[PDB]
């Protein structure tokens, strides 16, 4: 299996975030208009998806990181990554 | 291979949908502001992607479900899932 | 491994683009309101993700194509595909 990516963007600049799962680790590369840099997001995963929405001045990002049959939602809401309430079943 | 996900979101609440392909079946988990629940979407797939757009009061969702070399588009347009016109070639 | 897809959409029509990685090649299917057609995008990849944003009359698309541990960003900015500045590390 090749590395696996997920991408999202917001605004008009725009800002872009690209998440890459490589050998069980997801890392984050960021564009905010002038140069790519490495973002804070660094969590385990073989598979990744992402969605985002911009409300006011805060970007809200949800990254779904999967290893085996376990999917962990990671949340950015303008001030730090947290593990969210998402579960795959009740 | 780990489970594989795809995510989309809309509005300001927001609403989120997360599709998970697990052992050949795609299922759907939904957030509309207070609690995750299991959505109606339940179709075959080893791979999934999604996109969506909100027009008026109706969310329009397109889920691309793949098994082997066959990709099936599933459509939500506010009142039920249907298999759409998408084909991978003419 | 089944084929792998990524999808994006824009506008109200809407326009949809679906990228499919199949046997190391990514191809593109397009909807702009009346019929699916094959788009110009044709580049190597085992994995694909996409994001897009509409500014003025130009759609801007970013397709992240991965083979092995190499991820190539492809950019549409209204007048042709180009390989962008994205790198996975500095």
């Amino acid at each position: 299996s090749s590395v696996q990516t997920a991408a999202t963007s917001w605004g008009t600049v725009p800002s872009i975030r690209v998440y890459t799962a490589n050998n069980g680790k997801i890392t984050e590369r960021c564009w905010d208009g002038k140069g790519w840099y490495t973002g804070a997001f660094n969590e385990p995963g073989d598979n990744v998806s992402v969605t985002s929405w911009l409300v006011g001045s805060a970007i809200h990002i949800r990254v779904y990181a999967s290893t085996g049959t376990t999917t962990t939602e990671w949340c950015w809401d303008g001030n730090g990554w947290t593990k969210g309430a998402y579960t795959a079943t009740n």
